[PDB]
């Protein structure tokens, strides 16, 4: 089956566009479902996870087109509220259906997610803040099910910062009756985006990328014209690239407010990076200093360019140490760095990272979407070639990666 | 040497007053070195870290005036740069001075803080911050230099949102020239507190209490008169009294925002709270439904309460997680607890604590401050009398705890 | 793809005879590359991991023939030294032929192991040992080679008494010139009676078993005729489906010996359990009791039962945990266990089963060998019906689970 | 008060004369109150933790006399079964002669140990062997009693090989009906001296070094003669102290067999070591080469020699880690090691340490008995004067440290 060849590669150089979000516009497909009427997402990335969830849609009844980087939902006449197993086992980010639903419908049955590569990913701060509203819980033979007389807006606590969590239960609030508060809430840019989103379609969301949300339920919702915002990890994945590959990079349609962390690591580890209005230049060091890096919740760390950057430490003149607090197993890509040639030791939630002379081409298989894309950017400094298995981890989350990659000078094909 | 006595209680009743946060106090105080001129601080508790922080104050050569919860500080005539080795050892709060010296006088030497009994603590990203802002750092013999030509302002990132570096790095900006940034702030409200009260002074603060904030340098700082905000902790510690004992207490001159964590905790395991102006009523319930805590940046759980929250879930009735995400080594009150009959097993940061009929009077000793707090509410519940040593642990952080508790019905006296 | 259907069942009554040991098998027809000559292994059973290994001797040039049991190994005439990407990737264990091929031929070269489902899984402590008998390592595009002009006895220390690395340096050290010491060795039973064989095959190996393994190398080793061990983890499997199902099973062609640890727990859960020569009758408890178990090297718990036995503590009387010290990522079924109903959460190496009235019957995935088992006892004992999917992780350890379990009484078949 | 002052010394140089083991002979005195009759133990290290464990002995009615490195215990006349509070609080293997008390008298209570320097350290497993022989165990207001009709052997299995329960078992279990076996027995040295002990005084004890003890149990013991193992974690501090400084040091009066995992991983280091019959010769290498140390039972890397190790570890060209998975927080050393100019970062049971240039001499606190010496040896390659705190630490474990690395060639001094 199918393989991505990376062979050692040029300094990476020109511009590289960056797609739209994969990860605002999952939720924000999700809450097309709270409105009675058409709303229309701009800049949509043509993903196969996009498509996942707008099959999903099509199950419960909405009417869903895609072309072009847009895509149209009508959800006016939703019929059923059900998410059924091989939906939500093919994509977790299914489960943000559960929010909207329960609030139009007042009921609602989702399967509950199962393992997970990078880790086992509980969804009980879901079900947590859904109780709190008003919903009663209770599990069927693998799907869960959340029904109540009327949601009633209420305060409540996130005992982690849980983006998925932040976004359910923001999403079933804004049609609550009453004021909900969510405290310890999610900043990621993400929430901000989906709040956005809300607004226009006329609900009374404040305080989205703050460490407290109020959502003032409103009885009913519209659908709206959003633009959704540029992909902030595929563009770290890019500004990676550069640094790794001592190249000089342009990524373009980003917003600097997003990329903060890897902006700071990357300068720390030597790049000199210019950041303007909509874009930000990338010059990789000569010599890439050895930093340590600590996932954390936003604006911390983001723990999906974790492996990317773990794979920039894999060169670089000395030790680094990667920490993950925020999932649990996301080190399975650790083995595979080491076939070609790294030098990571993990123990517990730490890897020591000690940088090698060079990588070495060698046959790797991703384990997950970032550390796939993370295996990409080792095949392009390793020398000889690198052939990259179980590929559709990399594809469901990056738009075209062998053109954008070709585009900037690197040498990457994908065999059939 | 001095014990607690503490004997099964009756359940607690009435009216606390909680004092000034310690947590604000001693960086505040700190700050004041920054002003050529008179600050005065109201409600400042009377601790002895307090009068440590205070001495070394004097030990630079401020002029220092304490009496009846009011601090006043003239910093006008600093003579010298050098926290000796005896004052941080005392009270690690200490290296909070090393920011506005370094800013005043563009030279600083400071004690590098040791062991602590709750952790490994490091003060890198402290000194991250001041390299960032142009200071050249080196060791020598145990202590920390820190000297520039002149500070100016920068972008810089916290990999940790730590309390004390953003504390210590902002008050070092406030007089630095241009405008700094500090990303992934602690968001703390003692940093809001200090924030006000720099800005009092004089300086230019924005963006306190949230992820990011900006500091545009000013030349020169005036005295100011700066109202403390209340012990947060100290209130939770009553807060969680009342719930152990079955009580009914009024924590009086508090802010719900302060607490929100606390409360909705509490809430989850029972207690009916009702949130005031100025003031909060807790009422414990009859079972305590066992909870999870996970302690995390604010407005996440607190450490500081962490303790506190175990020992009401050792007589809980089911099984309750505890987990340290903050702090190495803070369980090492959980085998005193174990002498007082609990049944807690920890590995790594995560503690099952299997909740017991009843806790047994023993003999004890506080660990550190929050930890004997804990003890104290152990002994209000545990069966005959506990005897807690180490008490001097205690006593650095909490006014009157035995005058305090023996107003609200407790049975508990210091012994010499 | 296929599956495995589990319904509610009857308690499990009757009789189950072991097979021989995977894990004994696996390193002993490593062994059979050794000798010059013809090797006889008896009691091996029927596995896809046999043969991958099988493939792997044809590979390298030893004639093989497997039938009803028995597995001829012919070694005379080796032609190649060279263990290709395709056949590691597919079982791990393939690395043990390193050991031999680098012992018979001064020269070896080996794909390193990736990715593993249960964790990162170094192979440092075989090179380490290899090093240490005189051969130089390197690294060529994801292979390792090993050369020597002659491995040459020596003391050699492993920092974990790795299973792996005590069997690949075992093998090595027998044909080598003077006398190895391997200092905390693995003790596991396999280690044993892979010692048994090298020295039925004329080497001299003393100490298996033990802390300490002194091996005297001999110039020439010859086929033999050997009697494989049971397979003491399906016997633990089936002793643990006794006590879930609260049945009543004699497990034929064991050693008690073997069992310990998993008899001793079983006991402390509340079976009765009853040793025989041959056998041993486990009788379920009515009342399954809440039990911890630390995952550890042999004779403490075996981690190849972590899954099973968490299984078991999802429906026992109260709040089990499970630390697992052994691997790094062996908690991808907890998902799985969630779906059916489970009450487990993670923090790093720790599980807390909180145990619950039963299991309801859901889709699952098999995520690896043993967890894979640990869900067919799991739907055993669910109400209603138990879909498992990528049941290929089970059927490559186990023997006709299917048959067995039927046989004992259980509803089970697997569908193509 | 008192302080250890070390300075930058000359390589250490000559011999030294190894004292009883603190470890063997602590056991061994709780087991001569087995004993109607009295014992001779000879090679009694002179330390404070043995005059507090005589005077245990003589608060329960022993006869106890020490002079010149002999201790002589009449334990024929017993009064009493109780260990009271400040004795066990003093030094917590006190807690072994529970097992002794509880044979000879059927009946003993025991104050549980509460919070340790190096971790939360439950004494659960010791309480599950005393169960296992038919004791009741219960809790009064923090001491633990066990009393039976009559101790009755057992099979049991210890979750963690536990050195004190395998001591208090084994002890326990001499004086039993019937026969006891100890699966997943702690394999250390001190448990085959002290087996070795009982044996002498009249028991039949089989196994002890090995995984499992066989215990049969006697009517009646008799005072015997003993001469106790040399303390092979002295030995291995000396042995450091060569690495570190560079010299030549000749460790006299000690078994090569207790030492195994030290001598290896310091010849990994760089070190020329010479074995021989009663003494081993370290000579330590130019450059320290950089290597991992993983605590871990016997006969893995002992955590008593993690602090030392760590020190060594501080100047290494290069990167090393320290996993400890025996002891939770056995890392407060750490602090005190960075104020002296290390670069060490732990987080959960790992520190990775960066090897510096040289450290540097400043004023640090001994946190526990083998961190106090790590500190000692880091003074004496420090550069100026070390000042080190809290030597009661030291000294209830080394003797006479001061004067044996005196005649070594040191400069050290202990001053009041
Ligand atoms: C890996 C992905 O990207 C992830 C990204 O890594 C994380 C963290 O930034 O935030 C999104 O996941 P998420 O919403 O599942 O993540 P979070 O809920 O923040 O999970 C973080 C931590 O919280 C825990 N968590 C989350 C929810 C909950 O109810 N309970 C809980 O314990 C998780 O198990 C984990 O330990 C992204 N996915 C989307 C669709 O936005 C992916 O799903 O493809
Ligand atoms: C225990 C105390 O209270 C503490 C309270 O527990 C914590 C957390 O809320 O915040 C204050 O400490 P702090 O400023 O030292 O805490 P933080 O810097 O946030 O430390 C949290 C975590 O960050 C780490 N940290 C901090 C600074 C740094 O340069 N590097 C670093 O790794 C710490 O080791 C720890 O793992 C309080 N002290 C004061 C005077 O405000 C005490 O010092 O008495
Ligand atoms: C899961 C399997 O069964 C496993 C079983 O779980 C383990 C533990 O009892 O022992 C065998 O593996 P193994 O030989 O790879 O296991 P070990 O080497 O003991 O690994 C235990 C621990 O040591 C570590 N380890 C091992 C070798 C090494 O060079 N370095 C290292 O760090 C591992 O990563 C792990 O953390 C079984 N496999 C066979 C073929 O005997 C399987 O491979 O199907
Ligand atoms: C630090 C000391 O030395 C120690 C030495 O570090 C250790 C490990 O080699 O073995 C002796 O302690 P010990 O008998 O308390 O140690 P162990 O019982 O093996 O403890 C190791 C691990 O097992 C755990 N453990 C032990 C007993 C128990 O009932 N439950 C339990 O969980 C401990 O908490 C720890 O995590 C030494 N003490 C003596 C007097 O022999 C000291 O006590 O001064
Ligand atoms: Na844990
Ligand atoms: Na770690």
């Amino acid at each position: 089956m199918a393989k991505i060849i990376v062979k050692k590669s040029n300094p990476l150089k020109g511009s590289v566009k960056i797609d739209g979000a994969k990860n605002a516009v999952l939720p924000i497909i999700a809450a097309t479902l709270l409105a009675n009427g058409k709303s229309t997402l701009n800049g949509v990335p043509n993903l196969r996870d996009v498509h996942v969830i707008s099959d999903l849609l099509r199950h419960v009844g909405a009417e869903v087109e895609y072309k072009e980087n847009t895509l149209t939902v009508d959800a006016s006449n939703i019929k059923t509220c059900e998410a059924p197993y091989e939906l939500v086992r093919k994509m977790r980010a299914s489960f943000l259906v559960m929010g909207p639903l329960l609030a139009r419908f007042n009921s609602t049955k989702i399967s509950m997610p199962g393992g997970s590569a990078i880790g086992t990913r509980p969804i009980d701060l879901h079900l947590k803040g859904f109780k709190a509203l008003g919903a009663k819980i209770e599990m069927d033979h693998g799907f869960v099910e959340a029904a109540t007389e009327k949601l009633v807006g209420n305060k409540l606590y996130l005992d982690f910062p849980s983006v998925g969590a932040t976004e359910n239960i923001m999403m079933a609030a804004s049609l609550a009756e009453g004021t909900t508060i969510i405290e310890n809430a999610a900043e990621e840019p993400e929430i901000v985006d989906l709040a956005n989103f809300l607004n226009e379609m006329g609900a009374d969301v404040k305080g989205a990328g703050t460490n407290t949300i109020k959502i003032k339920g409103v009885k009913e919702l519209k659908g709206a014209e959003h633009n959704v915002i540029p992909d902030r990890i595929e563009a770290a994945t890019y500004m990676v690239a550069a640094a790794m590959t001592k190249g000089d990079i342009t990524v373009e349609n980003v917003l600097m407010e997003h990329l903060k962390p890897v902006v700071a690591k990357l300068r720390e580890a030597g790049c000199e990076i210019t950041e303007m209005d909509n874009s930000v230049r990338v010059v990789g060091p000569k010599v890439l200093k050895p930093i340590d890096i600590k996932t954390l919740p936003h604006p911390g760390f983001p723990t999906d360019v974790q492996a990317q950057f773990m794979a920039m430490l894999t060169v670089a003149n000395g030790t680094g140490v990667v920490i993950e607090t925020v999932f649990e197993n996301r080190f399975m890509h650790v083995a595979e760095f080491n076939r070609m040639g790294a030098n990571i030791k993990i123990d517990g939630r730490s890897a020591v990272v000690n940088g090698v002379d060079e990588l070495h081409g060698a046959a790797v298989n991703a384990t997950d979407l970032r550390a796939g894309a993370a295996l990409i950017l080792c095949g392009l400094i390793a020398e000889g070639e690198t052939q990259i298995g179980e590929i559709y981890h990399i594809q469901r989350g990056y738009v075209d990666i062998d053109k954008k990659i070709t585009a900037l000078g690197g040498q990457i094909e994908i065999v059939e």
